[PDB]
RNA sequence: GGCCACCUGACAGUCCUCUCC
RNA sequence: GGAGAGAGAAGUCAACCAGAGAAACACACCAACCCAUUGCACUCCGGGUUGGUGGUAUAUUACCUGGUACGGGGGAAACUUCGUGGUGGCCG
């Protein structure tokens, strides 16, 4: 997709509780640059994925091009731009 | 006076519907 | 959103008033497990089983304790003990 602010991020082992996987998503992409904030929910149709808002789309393109496939959890996670602006960013 | 089913009421943390703020 | 009024599921209960008073059943949340889900969101929220917890359910309907009204039976009397929402089928 377009290069965007936010990265989409699926393929996620589902049994990881919110707050360890907010956390632990966090640790391992806060190296690119400044995170504005990560979503996860383990609702039915939003378990499994992530969407880490990033201040600086240099820095999300950074993170797709340099973790995909990075193991965690034991899943082999998948990463894309997000399809659309996040309301924070698109808010701006 | 017992056991089972249906009747009919009392109770009305869910659900519906209507009015008011 | 709050309040209230109808309708009313589940479940328990039965003459009348009242004190005391559970349970059952719905519902909500949490955990474990099972099934389903590879899903593009930004207003929360999939189903199942087992267990735990919760509530102006701080209720009431059982159980108990007081009387009321009907009926019985017992007292010489001053009174006292029992019973109590409709049918059909098995039964006493
Ligand atoms: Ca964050
Ligand atoms: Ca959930
Ligand atoms: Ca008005
Ligand atoms: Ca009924
Ligand atoms: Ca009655
Ligand atoms: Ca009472
Ligand atoms: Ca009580
Ligand atoms: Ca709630
Ligand atoms: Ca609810
Ligand atoms: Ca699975
Ligand atoms: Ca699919
Ligand atoms: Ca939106
Ligand atoms: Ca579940
Ligand atoms: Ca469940
Ligand atoms: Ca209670
Ligand atoms: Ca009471
Ligand atoms: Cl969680
Ligand atoms: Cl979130």
């Amino acid at each position: 997709t377009r290069p965007n602010h936010t990265i989409y991020i699926n393929n996620l082992n589902e049994k990881i509780k919110k707050d360890e996987l907010k956390k632990s998503l966090h640790a391992i992409f806060s190296r690119f640059g400044q995170i504005l904030d990560i979503l996860v929910s383990r609702s039915l149709k939003m378990r499994g994925q992530a969407f880490v808002i990033f201040k600086e789309v240099s820095s999300a393109t950074n993170a797709l091009r340099s973790m995909q496939g990075f193991p965690f959890y034991d899943k082999p996670m998948r990463i894309q731009y997000a399809k659309t602006d996040s309301d924070i960013i698109a808010k701006m």
